């Protein structure tokens, strides 16, 4: 099993299809850059995963919810940044900063926090946490955005120790990360995979 196959087996093919569109804005070839593409899927699941189940009710305060239902529309607690191409991603960052006052970052964020009202930049490494951690910090001499790194083997670093989600909602996304790396294992694709993640 290639890569490229993993990949749409692994994952959902709408998560695919962000991912390959997201790929080629960013001017990458999926079908060549196969351990990007890996990568992209799974920081963009994790992206939408910090997202779910966490809203603000109408009273203003956050709340979880699991149920998906039918009458659960509610004021989402994050608002979604990677994903979309950059047109969409400006247009929902300056909705924001408007919305919320709150100062506009000079690059893209991953997420916004409603409750926290502050960006939060994601970071998925197969490296090391600590030293992911900073090179983000480094990329980006904003301060105001919030960072919050997740490793494959479990380990976490958030700004201020401040990881932002519960326990529980960390274990979700923890779990798939755990998840995916051990069926990468399995078909001989993490080392591979591991071994090409830069700087
Ligand atoms: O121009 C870009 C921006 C991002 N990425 C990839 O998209 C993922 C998420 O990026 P970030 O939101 O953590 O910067 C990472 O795998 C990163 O390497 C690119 O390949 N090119
Ligand atoms: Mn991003
Ligand atoms: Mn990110």
């Amino acid at each position: 099993m290639a890569m490229e196959d993993f990949v749409r087996q692994c994952f959902n093919p709408m998560i695919v299809e962000l991912a390959e569109k997201a790929m080629k804005e960013y001017g990458e070839d999926p079908k060549i850059e196969t351990n990007k593409f890996a990568a992209i899927c799974t920081h963009l699941e994790v992206c939408f995963m910090y997202s779910d189940f966490h809203f603000i009710d109408e009273r203003g305060e956050s709340i979880i919810v699991e149920s998906g239902d039918p009458n659960a529309l509610l004021k989402h607690r994050f608002e979604i940044i990677e994903g979309r191409d950059r047109i969409m991603a400006w247009t929902v960052v300056n909705s924001i900063c408007n919305t919320t006052g709150v100062e506009k970052p000079k690059f893209l964020p991953d997420l916004y926090d409603y409750k926290e009202n502050r960006f939060i930049e994601i970071g998925v490494t197969r490296r090391e946490v600590h030293i992911y951690y900073l090179e983000k910090a480094n990329k980006i001499k904003s301060e105001k955005t919030h960072i919050h790194i997740f490793s494959f083997t479990g380990e976490e670093m958030a700004t201020k120790a401040d990881y932002t989600l519960d326990e529980e909602s960390r274990a979700r996304i923890k779990t798939r990360l755990f998840t995916i790396r051990q069926e990468m294992a399995s078909r001989s694709l993490w080392d591979s995979f591991r071994q090409s993640e830069r700087g």
